[PDB]
């Protein structure tokens, strides 16, 4: 149940390359094996500095395709994040190289570093999440407060808005699922009432 | 198909307590839901300060029993750790309250804090890992550096030990499993020759 030689050799040398990078030694990126045949790795990138993601660590799900290196790996955020180019529900990534701009010269390391660059420079005009993309543009300060809250509760970042977490708690007291309440409130400009109806939809 | 009333109410209440604790706001502990009916949770404790585990974040597999709160939860480390009371191989935990000293009054929060405390003060006279317990007593400086290496590699603590990493890299250079390489070295007082033999058993 193994992959073709060119695929295995590529993944094995790129796995090593990541493990020996200056970026990994500085805890910026990392990757582990999940499947013994290299068909599924587990990544983790650190939230970039001077970013709502600063302090956060984000786990990735890397699934290597049988066609590697001629096709890109399927990458998805395991750790919930609030970003224009990432689905706040599934973790699906909307990025260049993971779709139509992948090149055979790219590596596991390059994909990890690029996902880290994406966190530091979003593309709300080519979003993966319309709800997030829009908030990013219409009310930037609310997006930054929500991204930072998502970073703290899901990725270990320092800690955000007491106001937000008081509302989260109020809705959870009403018996709603915490994760549902967080994305509901984050999608309704943090209005408890409009968020409550969305939770009843 | 869920748990009995007494068990669900405790878990719900304890899951709430954790989220609203001063410790979770300070990034020391936290728990999420893995199952809908509360039978499985996922914790994460912070490496204690002035310890080989400082800077690392540790995930835990928490399985609540049908008899909760009259019996303790089944906690196991998901994140690999080098500690006297924790299997460096399976992550099993040897601790008072998880076995015969559990009390109906203990909570998810207290369990998480007890685990965090155990990292700060090991009990090599009631070990889970004999190899670790022994290295801990016989060569304390090697233990501190191996624990600190395991923390950078699996928990995300700052880097540590150029010598250790080189020996691991050289053995990986042979196509040995990396985690197999790391435990062999760690278990063989970092002797390349003996570890390389263990890696052939």
């Amino acid at each position: 149940g193994s992959m073709a030689n060119i695929a295995v050799q590529r993944i094995k040398r790129e796995f090593k390359e990541v493990l020996k990078s200056e970026e990994t030694s500085k805890n910026q990126i990392k990757v582990d094996l999940v499947d013994e045949n290299f068909t599924e790795l587990r990544g983790e990138i650190a939230g970039p500095p001077d970013t709502p993601y600063e302090g956060g660590r984000y786990q990735l799900e890397i699934k290597i395709p049988e066609t590697y290196p001629f096709n890109p790996p399927k990458v998805r955020f395991i750790t919930k994040i609030w970003h224009p180019n990432i689905s706040s529900v599934t973790g699906a990534i909307c990025l260049d190289i993971l779709k139509d701009q992948w090149a055979a010269a790219m590596t596991l390391r390059t994909v990890l570093l690029s996902l880290q660059a994406l966190l530091a420079a979003a593309e709300p005009d080519d979003p993966q999440d319309a709800v997030v993309a829009n908030q990013y543009k219409q009310n930037p300060e609310m997006f930054k407060q929500t991204a930072r809250l998502w970073a703290h509760v899901y990725a270990g970042a320092p800690v955000s808005s007491p106001e937000y977490t008081k509302k989260i708690e109020n809705l959870c007291a009403m018996g709603f699922d915490r994760n549902a309440v967080i994305v509901a409130l984050s999608s309704k400009s943090w209005d408890v009432e409009t968020a409550t109806e969305l939770l009843l939809s």
